[PDB]
């Protein structure tokens, strides 16, 4: 009959406001509603059950699995494994930090403030499709900033 195919995948995603909910099991007939929309979530696995297609989504900073979500009900993006780095960067005031790479408005960690260019000390970096996001600290606030907003 219908067989299930669960391969490993690492693609971060954000559930659209129009969704069938979070399926507890790929075999479930109905998805359970979730307020977890327009947020960057971590993808750990991709599944195919006949004509259905899901992504296993969880919280990025804890690894807590939330559930399975229809692939077509999310904006997906590949996520290369993060790497350790040590580099200081110049960042202008007004630039937003996010709690996760490629975060949404629900995921702001703070804003850069001061007189003239502030100092951002990076510790990790991560590639999301083609964009590189760097995790570091500016004036006590820790967070993710895209390389576009940083200058060497």
């Amino acid at each position: 009959n219908n067989q299930l195919t669960v391969t490993n995948n690492s693609g971060v995603a954000q559930i659209n406001a129009k969704n069938s909910g979070l399926y507890t099991t790929v075999y479930d007939t109905k998805g359970k509603t979730t307020n977890q929309i327009q947020r960057t979530l971590s993808v750990t696995k991709a599944a195919t059950l006949g004509d259905k297609k899901f992504y296993l989504v969880g919280d990025y900073n804890t690894g807590t699995n939330y559930g399975w979500v229809k692939q077509d009900e999310v904006i997906y993006n590949t996520a290369k494994s993060p790497v350790k780095i040590n580099q200081t960067y110049n960042v202008k005031p007004g630039v937003k930090l996010h709690t996760v790479p490629w975060g949404t408005y629900n995921q702001v960690a703070g804003t850069v403030s001061g007189k003239g260019d502030q100092t951002f000390k990076a510790t990790k970096q991560q590639q999301i499709d083609k964009a590189t996001y760097l995790y570091g600290t500016v004036n006590g606030k820790s967070g993710w900033i895209s390389k576009y907003y940083l200058t060497a």
